[PDB]
DNA sequence: GTCGG
DNA sequence: GCTGATGCGC
DNA sequence: CCGACGGCGCATCAGC
């Protein structure tokens, strides 16, 4: 962290400006990738040339590293930071529901701070109001211990609605992470499959609101719910912060590919999709399909467990804790 | 911005 | 009223 | 040189 923190902080700040102000999503991802690869580099970079050897670090970022190393700053970043409009646009996007487009619109009309947002509710859609309401809570991380308590509530209420449901809390949490940014829940039911009900998800969301676990709804459809939840506070104890929770309803026959996919990590999934193709298989979020000699993907293969997927590509079943790569 | 056909 | 496009989060 | 860069569900907008 102390090794190249200056560089990675610089790249990430540049990343945010590209996304939020210039609306250049590809440059945003480029800078992030450069920041990541450098974040892992087990040596203190002495020059851009050294950094350029890393995949994702090109000529431009090399030049920027040289400037930073010799001056401790980046002229363009110092300048953009002092820019009233750009810094405000960049800031507003921290509100969930306010993307680069809305942030630009707001700033163009003189709305530049949370306080300005607070006095202009009529100009915010439902999602943005909630994002504003929980601005601070949403930026806080979730200790694993709270995630465990959160899980207890979800599995219990899901089972209470129908004991045939199958719920799995995925994300880094499933891999054993010490803290999470949110709670991602994958849900299925035997009556729901690819080729075969709107209330399956609704009934669960409803029960979670009944025991006051879910406090707000950002979006809700027949297959995906996105909202806010909160653990009940202990006697005379301080209130827990509101948290982001997503609940996905997935066809049973696609459930395990979903759990695998949503457990990650991202690097693991890529390494698995690669090995999958090597054995003549195509693995995506939904299914695993056989690849013909001419490259034509056949029908979806039977999946009844996470392991089943590993068997197809002849790989040793790895537990989420070891799925970091 | 970086990579690679 | 509807259909497709856009913004957004992830 | 120049296109790719996992996109998918839902809310809301743009346009008929
Ligand atoms: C993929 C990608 C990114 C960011 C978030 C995100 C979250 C979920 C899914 C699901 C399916 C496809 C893509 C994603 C992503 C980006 O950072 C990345 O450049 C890709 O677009
Ligand atoms: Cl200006
Ligand atoms: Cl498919
Ligand atoms: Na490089
Ligand atoms: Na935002």
């Amino acid at each position: 962290e102390t090794l190249n923190g200056g560089i990675t902080d610089m790249l990430t700040e540049l990343a945010n400006f590209e996304k939020n102000v210039s609306q250049a999503i590809h440059k945003y991802n480029a800078y992030r990738k450069a920041a990541s690869v450098i974040a892992k580099y087990p040596h203190k970079i002495k020059s851009g040339a050294e950094a350029k050897k890393l995949p994702g670090v090109g000529t431009k970022i090399a030049e920027k590293i040289d400037e930073f190393l010799a001056t401790g700053k980046l002229r363009k970043l110092e300048k953009i930071r002092q820019d009233d409009t750009s810094s405000s646009i960049n800031f507003l996007t921290r509100v969930s529901g306010i993307g680069p487009s809305a942030a630009r619109k707001f700033v163009d009309e003189g709305i530049k701070t949370l306080e300005d947002l607070r006095k202009n509710e009529d100009k915010l859609n439902h999602h943005q109001r909630i994002g504003l309401k929980y601005f601070g809570d949403f930026e806080k991380r979730i200790p694993r211990e709270e995630m465990l308590q959160m899980q207890d509530i979800v599995l219990n209420e899901v089972k209470k609605v129908d004991s045939e449901y199958i719920a799995t809390v995925c994300g880094s949490f499933r891999r054993g992470a010490e803290s999470s940014g949110d709670m991602d829940v994958l849900l299925t039911h035997p009556s729901f499959t690819s080729e075969s009900q709107p209330k399956l998800l609704h009934q669960v969301v409803e029960q979670l609101q009944k025991v006051h676990f879910i406090t707000d709804t950002l979006s809700k459809g027949e297959t995906k719910f996105m909202g806010v939840c909160q653990l009940p506070s202990k006697n005379d104890e301080k209130e827990y912060p509101h948290r982001r929770i997503d609940i996905r309803l997935i066809p049973k026959d696609q459930y395990y590919c979903g759990v695998l996919y949503f457990t990650g990590s991202d690097i693991f999934n890529k390494n698995m999709r690669a090995h999958a193709l090597e054995k003549g298989f195509t693995i995506n979020e939904y299914t695993i399909r056989p690849l013909g000699v001419t490259g034509v993907a056949g029908e979806p293969l039977p999946v009844d467990s996470e392991k089943d997927i590993f068997d197809y590509i002849q790989w040793k079943y790895r537990e989420p804790k070891d799925r970091s790569e």
